[PDB]
């Protein structure tokens, strides 16, 4: 919608790109990707992006990711292969 937080858009755009850059087979959590973000942001902005990410990945079809378990109380994702055959 029209109104939005510039700060969360930036962190989210980064998390998305960083997830796609994961090599095939690698496992990761949101917090592992978040800690590689160079800019400081509030805990509030971290958790909002975390949840927008957790639902993007779980309900957007055709993404090269799946859930494989948990790690340190967070969901554990895995980058999977994109190009069968």
């Amino acid at each position: 919608m029209n109104k939005k937080s510039k700060q969360q858009e930036k962190l989210y755009n980064f998390i998305i790109a960083k997830s796609f850059q994961q090599p095939v087979g690698s496992t990761f959590t949101y917090g592992e990707l978040r800690k590689k973000y160079n800019v400081v942001c509030s805990t509030n902005d971290q958790r909002e992006v975390g949840r927008r990410f957790a639902y993007w990945i779980k309900y957007t079809p055709g993404l090269p990711f799946k859930i494989v378990g948990t790690k340190n109380g967070s969901l554990l994702y895995q980058k999977i292969g994109i190009n069968p055959c």
